[PDB]
């Protein structure tokens, strides 16, 4: 009941190379045979090993000054930085065959920074179209430090250099136990300390490791420096997905702050103080992260031009949607189109489709780097490789601060400014004629804690001596939010015989008064649960769909050592290859409350239109006409909701166990 | 359903009378006796009516030259008004015995501010020693512009300019009903466009009739601007009571906040945006109730002057604090002693037992009176007798402002930075030798809302006809708050044989974290639910103690049209009686879950000592010398709360029926 698919011998030997860049990336094992293949690699001769001359003869010329030295933090939001990391990426990408890029990585693993190495890394893997297929460790092990609050990181650190523990009972009162003799460290989420406001209700869910890694994944299937060329048709719907991608994280975000009694995301201005603050539990080589405090003043002195360059960003847009229609970035704009909606989310993410460029240009700035700068509060730069970290400065931690979702609450508002110039869909572009959704069933949906381990042996040092052989086994154990499995049952009267879409969405019924929502403004709030093909017959039928094949969740990713356990037996774990870039399901659900929070269900039922075989970025681009979200990608006219083919179901969400996260790590106590 | 007392002849005569003067409040019967009465009433020949010549003569001076007009607003917190309505309380106070009471009404109440009147009338009968007993209307009844949502409002003076419904079905569309020849208005509790925020999560209880009504109560039962010599005792224990009143009230509301996923009452600053506005639907036809924005500056010049005011009360507060001892107002105070908490009280009140006067002079500045200005946010009044009003003008409109907690929570906190000061309870003070609590059990506790109907006839006029029949039969009928009944049984095992006295109170068990709270920082957030004496029996027994009995709360007042069905039978009810000035029942629990919402039930057993034998200014205060709140009075060490006479239990809060009041509203 772990999703298996079975891999050949050939594989093995690839998949073991891959992986064996990941073991202990923060130090040098003069033993290892990264190490040797490192040392017999010749760059300046290597001319032949790469497809595209200029990508390698660019590199060299970088080579040949230097790179970001070892140990300092990377972000690619910096743009020396940027331009250095892009170039190990092409390096990377354009290697002939696969020797080549392992040999390449092999270079870099010993002889570059550590974060621009495995940022490259991941997304070469992802992108290069023979490595497709293989199998990435989840971010939080090759980046324990990003998903590690600094208490258990300093509880390692120091078992570490005891070799040990002096007594186990001192220990276990501290978290602290060997289970076949590996250790495990239990981790509460951050509290009032680091979240000092009711945002701290919610630290369950911004500081998932699974929802963190989510948005890395998504940004490595492709970033935002790099043109879209390799997806064909997609090109022309990159926009699209921006949006799609940023509503339906808001939208589930949105609902577990309604079970928490939190209201709306909040709005804000440049020129006036933030409420929300919050104190990033991390260090780097030299710098605790940057603090923003409660009700801090983003107008000051430090950033004035940065808020200039916001403003102004910002208001362009107003005066595109004023105009209707405007020359810009080549061609003029016609508001009234899809190529509208693709210049729209290009856009407002500065990416390289934007200019119709290959690779974002080292003079190109963009909002959303800007507006991460002036919220991460961080001071400036002390040199050009060397900044103070900020939650906003990776992926990896983003989503652990609550501007990171007001800062796309923005955006995603502005968007749908524009959004109110698309005509709305009519009736009988909705309507499916000759068939009627009678009623929905649902199974007791249900959340509850549980405990979920992880491997944080990459944050830990080792000695010459335990690098000798790989040497990991510090697991940090957390209790993570999770779903039982459920049903969702469809029934149909049906004059035809056709192939079908159905699609279910989760949505709030109520506001945080206790008025129902009215679709006019609450389409926005609508997260998509599943997507599947049917064929129907006429007469009454039903449709049976589990949780556990809903199509935009994945199960937990293997650790390491359980992956190459499979491996051992020819066997790959379907959701680490075939879906990473998917949200975990044990986030599926928002946190229920013991007498079951109302949500309601969209179930929506339309016909199937035969569309072509592709192989796009990301597992949102299911194959079919239709916008991404449709029915509910755009400004909603209320009376064209009741149709037979829709239906709309209030459901509770229940939860059970204890009711919060601590409660499962106090020492001589057992929950529930 | 409710508690009713035998009643004899001599007294309904005279209950009759007295509440003949709450009838069409707002015009005047030329065919009634009050009116006959009150021309027949040479004022200027009849000093012999009164106990004080001072009084009667002063009050003829002021009448000389002239009262409040009729119709425009009165509140008690403008000088010259005060000092009018205190004049004629005077009047009411000193009149020789009823008769001359009866008469000086009449003449009031025809010649005079009706709302001016309405507020002398009802201090006076409370006051008086030969009305001690007699009951008066809910002030919603008498009050009803100051209950009653505009919208409501309107569709009655509609339906009374219509003469009745032309169509029922419009009208039913609309919450209008026809029932036994009267109509009934459905009214909502308002919506985000009278709270702009989070506090409309919470307006089925700021907005509750109940609750307003009490605060009413409380003021009227003893006024700051009055002398408490006429409770003899009590006087030395003023401040106390004011503290409690208010903490109590505050731990009822942060438990309400708790429910509705609230927090902490927000704290503020007389130099910053106030956060949470406030905008009333009620008007005094002639200016509408002032509004507060969301972030409203406090400090804008037409406040410059009141902040400095209130900057240096709050100061001077503070000094006290660091100094430990010091002569204030004549006296020499030290803060490790109870001459101390009710000075402290007395202190936050500018009440008239902290100058040691018999009512508040002209020029003695309220902390309190200037706090209300300020936050009000009406532009300064017109002239002497014409402001513009804010909730905080009144007593039966202030619980509805968000403000109004966030000022006494100010308030109550600094006299816990005072408490500060108190010696914390020992083991020996607080162990009761020879007694244990072995177990509590609770009935299911369940909140719901169910309908409660008021007349609200006194905002509608009638003609010349109508009048000579005294007409009624305007209702308005509105979800509220309530609770089904439930059983406290404790266990008890006990050495010997004496009376006890047995305490109860409610407390939340978790913070907005999730996290337990713990005695230190929770003292202040239990409010009293019972007291009661009890004799104990050597070895093991069971007291049984029912939730329709506890001693701070009040069934629901009935109607006037009820009262004088009662009274026709012999019969008044006991609580607007004995106790009006007591939290309603249905207010008793927090609105809970359906799920059961964790709180925690504090029982406490200690032993009797038989003492006072007094005359009671609220019932509050029980016969016993312990402070009020006692023994969370102040600060704990957690470590003396595990006597065996002591017993924490977690209940779990239940809902029933529809969690939202506006569902009970919907037409068909
Ligand atoms: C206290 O507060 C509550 C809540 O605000 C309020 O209840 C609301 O009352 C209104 C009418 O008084 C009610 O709407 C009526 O709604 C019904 C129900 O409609 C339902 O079905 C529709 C499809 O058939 C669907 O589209 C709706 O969303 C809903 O589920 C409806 O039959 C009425 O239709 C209209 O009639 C009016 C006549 O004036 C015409 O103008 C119009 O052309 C329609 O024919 C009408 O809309 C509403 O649903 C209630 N709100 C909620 C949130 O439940 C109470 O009235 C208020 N009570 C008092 C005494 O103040």
């Amino acid at each position: 009941e772990f999703k298996t698919t079975p891999v050949d011998a050939a594989f093995v030997e690839k998949q073991k190379k891959i992986l064996s860049l990941f073991y202990n990336v923060n130090e040098i094992s003069y033993e290892a045979e990264y190490y040797k293949v490192a040392q017999d690699f010749n760059i300046e001769a290597s001319k032949d090993c790469y497809t595209n001359m200029k990508a390698y003869e660019n590199f060299m010329m970088m080579y040949k000054v230097g790179f970001l030295p070892k140990n300092l933090e990377f972000s690619i939001f910096y743009e020396k930085m940027r331009e250095e990391a892009i170039a190990l990426f092409k390096l990377f990408y354009y290697a002939k065959d696969f020797e080549c890029f392992y040999k390449t990585a092999c270079y870099a693993r010993v002889y570059m920074n550590q974060g621009m190495f495995l940022y490259a890394y991941y997304i070469a893997i992802i992108q290069r179209s023979d490595t497709a297929s293989f199998v990435l460790p989840a971010p939080y092990e090759a980046y324990p430090q990003y998903f590690v609050n600094m208490e258990v990181k300093n509880k390692m650190d120091y078992v570490k250099m005891m070799d040990g523990c002096l007594d186990e009972k001192i220990c276990y009162n501290y978290g602290i136990i060997k289970e076949n003799e590996q250790f495990v460290m239990y981790a509460n989420y951050s509290n009032s300390l680091t979240y000092p406001n009711n945002e701290d209700r919610i630290a369950y869910l911004t500081e998932d490791v699974g929802l963190n890694a989510y948005y890395y994944y998504f940004h490595s299937h492709l970033p935002f420096w790099w043109n879209s060329g390799k997806y064909g048709a997609f090109k022309e719907r990159r926009g699209e997905i921006y949006f799609f991608f940023y509503q339906q994280l808001l939208a589930r975000y949105y609902m577990e702050r309604l079970t928490n009694g939190l209201g709306k995301i909040p709005e804000f201005s440049w020129y006036s103080p933030l409420r929300t603050g919050y104190l990033p539990p991390f260090n780097s080589f030299y710098y605790p992260f940057a603090q923003r405090s409660n009700d801090y003043e983003l107008h000051t002195e430090k950033n004035y031009e940065e808020i200039r360059f916001l403003d102004i960003y910002e208001k362009t847009f107003f005066q595109y949607l004023q105009q209707g229609h405007f020359k810009a970035f080549d061609k003029k704009i016609d508001l009234h189109s899809s190529k509208a909606v693709n210049f729209v989310g290009n856009y407002w993410q500065t990416n390289a489709d934007l200019f119709e460029e290959d690779f974002l240009q080292f003079y190109q700035r963009s909002y959303e780097v800007n507006a991460r700068r002036v919220l991460g509060a961080a001071p400036k730069p002390f040199n050009q490789y060397t900044f103070i970290p900020s939650a906003l400065d990776f992926y990896q931690t983003s989503a652990r601060d609550p501007a990171f979702y007001q800062l796309y609450k923005r955006i995603v508002q502005y968007i749908i400014e524009f959004k109110q110039y698309q005509v709305p869909y009519t009736q009988e572009a909705l309507h499916f004629v000759g068939l009627k959704i009678s009623d929905v069933k649902v199974d007791k949906m249900v959340t509850f804690f549980d405990h979920f381990d992880f491997d944080a042996f990459n944050t830990v040092y080792f000695s010459k001596e335990e690098l000798k052989s790989s040497p990991h086994g510090y697991k940090v154990r957390q209790p993570r939010l999770n779903h039982k499995p459920f049903t969702v049952t469809i029934d149909i009267k049906s004059d035809v015989a056709t192939n079908a879409v159905v699609k279910m969405f989760l949505g709030p019924k109520y506001d945080e008064n206790g008025f129902p929502f009215s679709l006019e403004d609450n389409w926005m709030n609508f997260y998509e649960l599943d997507w599947f093909v049917q064929k129907v017959n006429p007469g009454q039928s039903q449709i049976t769909r589990s949780s556990t094949d809903f199509a935009f969740f994945k199960e937990d990713s293997l650790p390491m050592a359980e992956i190459y356990k499979l491996l051992d037996q020819g066997k790959i774990p379907t959701d680490m290859f075939n879906s990473s870039d998917t949200m975990p399901s044990r986030l599926m659900l928002p946190k229920g409350t013991y007498d079951g929070f109302p949500f309601q269900l969209f179930v929506f039922v339309y016909p199937y239109e035969p569309t072509p075989k592709e192989s796009e970025p990301f597992k949102a681009v299911v194959p079919d006409n239709k916008p991404f979200g449709y029915p509910f990608d755009r400004p909603v006219l209320p009376q064209y909701f009741k149709q037979p083919n829709m239906f709309f179901k209030k459901v509770l969400v229940y939860h059970e166990g204890e009711l919060f996260p601590y409660l499962f790590n106090i020492p001589h106590y057992t929950p529930d």
